[PDB]
């Protein structure tokens, strides 16, 4: 998402 | 619509 950043999208998920 | 994937973004880079 646009909004959200990798480096939290990138650590619960991932 | 760039269309962001999160499988080939989360493996790439981190």
């Amino acid at each position: 998402l646009p909004s959200d950043d990798l480096e939290f999208w990138c650590h619960v998920m991932y």
